[PDB]
């Protein structure tokens, strides 16, 4: 419907522009008549998302890469995809003018942009946060009588939620995290450095921050927001650390155990919030297999335990098949779920590369990595940031897939933004993750999934210079004939009648 408007900023490739009369986007979701398929492209030369259709062909010939689907080899079910509303994404959203902030929230949320269908919401501050605070700051108030959201909520946070859940179509789902507990409930008295909840599990500290888990979902109720689930901590290990610099609330994987077992698992249950999920660690990949044996071992945990969040800080080098792997074959039950995702946090790259095809490329090789380890949904951090990667008050800037400029009134969608929604666009929730099989070695990064009415989607990266030509099989269905140009992704859908 409209194009991407490029703009170089002297990256690898370019961003395309929005303001309050123009940004690009589809038109309204369809799919090609049986015999047809779907190609959606994306190249660092520039072409974004861009459309192009052909024939499923009776037959195929010769000795090139054959990619056969096997639509009856199912992995997980898909929760779905989307981003972190902080209150710097918020602060961003708002200062742009009304069309375009509605025009940034529906290139994420609508089907005239990339159907984002998870919002993660910070419980009170963190660091992408411009003020320190927490739901209940005044102290000894064991009982949360005083527990209340501020502005950052009713005025920021939950307004914007409300829009992007209007504009879409598709059911949303929240997660909550929280960073740290009023720091009368702390060791060290403070939102940072290293610092965990007074006492032990079961008694009057716990209790309490347990029963914030219920006031603070009380309060989004009555602002009529439900979640879909909450983590345990965001990021428990970081509270161990001294000096850490911002806000967090340290948490050994056997005090986590214990805190779930003996009061967040039984306060939540006993509360009208009762069928919101429970995720445990919320926290890096390398923490695993070990924090899932400690807290899945034990059964008064593990009742309460929904899911695994992880963290994927794309900057970084870690293991994936002796963590996420290794944790899946010792409790395959237990979904795993990526619950943040950023890239340029390293002080020495520049928070924000405006145009860059690698930071994209990093996007779309961790969602495929994710898939293929059996992660049911990936989730990005700052829904938007300013062009220093903020606001963050200890200056701890990242980049983001849409960054807003308020002196022009503009914001800029990065590779990032196309490549996570080569995903998050085409992969409806409820999508089964199914086999893949190539017949020789390649350098192309695929995935392949079943959407809940059958239909085929195929997602195809590929990170080298050279043009790979290619044939998809689906063997009910017959072959696509296409090519996978070097630096481009790819999606492919189809309707498969048997
Ligand atoms: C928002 O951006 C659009 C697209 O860049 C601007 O419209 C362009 O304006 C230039 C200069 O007049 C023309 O050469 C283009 O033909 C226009 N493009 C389109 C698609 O209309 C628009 O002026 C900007 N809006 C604001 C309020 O600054
Ligand atoms: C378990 O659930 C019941 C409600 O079904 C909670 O009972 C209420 O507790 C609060 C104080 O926490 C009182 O102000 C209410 O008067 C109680 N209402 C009823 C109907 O009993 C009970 O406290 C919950 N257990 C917890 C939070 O540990
Ligand atoms: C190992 N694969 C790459 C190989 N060239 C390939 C491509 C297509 C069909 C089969 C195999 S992969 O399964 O696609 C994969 C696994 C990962 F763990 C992370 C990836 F990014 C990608
Ligand atoms: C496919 O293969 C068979 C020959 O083996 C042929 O009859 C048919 O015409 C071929 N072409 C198409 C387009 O089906
Ligand atoms: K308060
Ligand atoms: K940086």
């Amino acid at each position: 419907a409209r194009p991407c408007i490029p703009k170089s900023f002297g990256y690898s490739s370019v961003v395309c522009v929005c303001n309050a009369t123009y940004c690009d986007s589809f038109d309204p979701p369809t799919f090609p008549a049986l015999g047809t398929f779907s190609r959606y492209e994306s190249t660092r030369s520039g072409r974004r998302m861009e459309l192009s259709m052909g024939p499923i062909q009776a037959n195929h010939t010769g000795t090139g890469l054959l990619l056969t689907l096997q639509p009856e080899q199912k992995f997980q079910k898909v929760k779905g995809f989307g981003g972190a509303m902080t209150d710097a994404a918020a602060l961003n959203i708002l200062a742009l003018s009304p069309p375009a902030q509605n025009l940034l929230l529906k290139s994420y949320f609508s089907e005239e942009g990339i159907g984002y269908n998870i919002i993660r919401v910070p419980m009170a501050s963190c660091d992408f946060s411009i003020r320190t605070y927490t739901y209940a700051d005044t102290p000894d108030d064991f009982q949360l009588h005083n527990f209340s959201l501020p502005e950052e909520d009713t005025k920021l946070k939950i307004p914007l939620i409300h829009r992007a859940l209007q504009l879409a179509q598709r059911p949303v789902s929240l997660l909550a995290s929280p960073w740290t507990s009023p720091t009368w409930l702390k060791t060290n008295g403070a939102v940072n450095g290293k610092g965990s909840l007074k006492g032990q599990p079961g008694d009057i500290y716990h209790q309490t921050w347990a029963r914030y888990f219920v006031k603070f979902l009380d309060a989004y109720a009555e602002h009529k927001l439900q979640f879909w689930a909450v983590t345990a901590e965001n990021e428990p290990s970081a509270g161990l650390l001294s000096g850490y610099p911002f806000q967090c609330l340290g948490f050994t994987p056997e005090h986590q155990r214990d805190f779930i077992a003996r009061d967040l698992g039984p306060t939540l249950a006993n509360s009208t919030h009762h069928n919101v999920r429970l995720l445990m660690l919320d926290d890096q990949r390398l923490l695993l297999p070990h924090w899932a044996k400690v807290v899945l071992t034990d059964p008064e945990a593990a009742k309460y335990v929904h899911g695994i969040a992880v963290h994927w800080y794309l900057d970084f080098l870690a293991p994936a098949k002796a963590t996420l792997g290794e944790t899946h074959r010792l409790f395959p039950n237990t979904m795993l779920f990526a619950s943040e995702a950023c890239v340029g946090s390293k002080f020495w790259e520049q928070s924000v590369r405006l145009g860059s095809w690698d930071r994209g490329m990093q996007y779309s090789h961790s969602i495929i990595t994710n898939l293929l380890y059996h992660v049911v949904g990936w989730t990005d951090w700052n829904l938007a940031l300013n062009p220093e990667g903020g606001p963050n008050w200890v200056r701890n800037f990242v980049d983001s897939p849409i960054i807003v400029d308020i002196t022009k009134d503009t914001f800029y969608k990065q590779p990032m933004f196309y490549h996570l929604g080569h995903f998050s666009k085409f992969i409806p929730e409820g999508s089964q993750r199914v086999g893949l099989v190539a017949s020789q070695k390649n350098d192309l990064d695929a995935v392949a999934l079943m959407h809940p009415d059958g239909s085929a989607v195929v997602v195809v990266l590929n990170r080298s210079s050279k043009d790979v030509p290619l044939t998809i099989k689906d063997p009910a269905v017959g072959f696509l004939e296409t090519i996978s140009p070097g630096y481009s992704i790819h999606t492919y859908l189809w309707r498969r009648q048997h």
